[PDB]
DNA sequence: ATGTGAGT
DNA sequence: CAAACTCACAT
């Protein structure tokens, strides 16, 4: 399925409009589950009265689905991708810090593309000045090369710290990929758990060592337990500057970080995958705990957790190497 | 204290 | 994966 995505591709064009351009929530989440129901169903879609059928396809989308079934498009998407001003806010919205809300209130002011934002960062604020300034950077590829130089990096003057400390960069780059968007990296310390008095400047002290040595070069945000900045690979002696990367680095109690590495390993479809099996098993999996079910079906008390292998174990699945978890 | 916003 | 959850900024 594939079968019905002409329609699902619609609905979701017509949600991203909701969102991001007009901004009605409900509209926006209607189509969302709509495509999402379209998308689960069995059948090469005929008219717009069997998508009525579906529970979250109503009056308005069984209309839209017998226009695109007709004649290949729907009217209000063609005069939506012709908008300027639905246009003009789609771009603006790609800057980091930039979502609809500022995006209207840009576009409403005649600012409208890279030149305009860079002509009025008063307008902006941190957050979004640091998008607008890497806006090129951040969207880039990263390729597995650099992901590794920086994966060493933190990984390094994490240990030199506090050989306690454990890091590890999740994501697709985890899975062995050849690119990647940013680095994720989930980070612990067996005195932080969930049971215990709750300690930020384990994070703190990491972030500036790594602003120290030059590596994080801007802040977007840092709390007690989520940090969310830019880095940068050194360059040698003048020569060709790397590009500036997203980076996130978030704090996880010890008792949780294995599940932490593994939801945010995924793949998404890993997970789903996962967290079903656990349940034919007799488990429920999130991000933070694995934990038993009882008769009922509801029950909790998490389950010891002290590395992925673990988790594994609990489910009855043989261990699958981050490599392998593409499904 | 609360609400809006943004990103993951 | 949507929803929840962090954090920033305002008032
Ligand atoms: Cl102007
Ligand atoms: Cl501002
Ligand atoms: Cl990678
Ligand atoms: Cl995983
Ligand atoms: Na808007
Ligand atoms: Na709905
Ligand atoms: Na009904
Ligand atoms: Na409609
Ligand atoms: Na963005
Ligand atoms: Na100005
Ligand atoms: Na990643
Ligand atoms: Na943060």
């Amino acid at each position: 399925e594939t079968l019905n995505g002409g329609i699902t591709d619609m609905l979701v064009e017509l949600a991203n409009f909701e969102k991001n351009v007009s901004q009605a929530i409900h509209k926006y989440n209607a189509y969302r589950k709509a495509a999402s129901v379209i998308a689960k169903y069995p059948h090469k879609i005929k008219s717009g009265a069997e998508a009525k059928k579906l529970p979250g396809v109503g009056t308005k989308i069984a209309e839209k689905i017998d226009e695109f079934l007709a004649t290949g498009k729907l009217r209000k998407l063609e005069k939506i991708r012709q908008d300027d001003t639905s246009s003009s806010i789609n771009f603006l919205t790609r800057v980091t810090g930039i979502g609809p809300s500022a995006a209207r209130k840009l576009v409403d002011e005649g600012i409208k593309t890279l030149e305009d934002l860079r002509k009025n960062e008063d307008k902006l604020n941190h957050h979004q000045r640091i998008g607008l300034k890497y806006f090129e950077d951040f969207e880039k590829r990263i390729p597995r090369e650099e992901m590794l130089q920086m994966q060493d990096i933190v990984l390094n003057e994490v240990k030199k710290l506090d050989p306690e400390y454990i890091a590890t960069v999740c994501g697709s780059f985890r899975r062995g990929a050849e690119s990647s968007g940013d680095m994720d990296v989930l980070l612990t310390h067996p005195n932080f758990t969930s049971e215990s008095s709750k300690q930020p400047k384990l994070l703190h002290r990491v972030v500036e060592q790594l602003q120290k040595v030059r590596f994080i070069t801007d802040t977007l945000s840092k709390g007690e337990t989520k940090f969310m900045g830019v880095c940068q690979l050194p360059s040698e002696n003048d020569e060709n500057e790397y590009p500036h990367r997203r980076i996130d680095i978030r704090l996880i109690p010890k008792d949780q970080y294995y599940c932490g590495v593994l939801y945010f390993t995924g793949s998404d479809i890993f997970n789903k995958n996962m967290r079903a099996h656990a349940l034919e098993k007799g488990f429920t999996i999130n991000e933070y705990t694995i934990r038993p079910l009882g008769v009922t079906g509801v029950a909790g008390e998490p389950l010891p957790v002290d590395s992925e292998q673990d988790i594994f174990d609990y489910i009855q699945w043989r261990y699958r190497e981050p490599k392998d978890r593409s499904e």
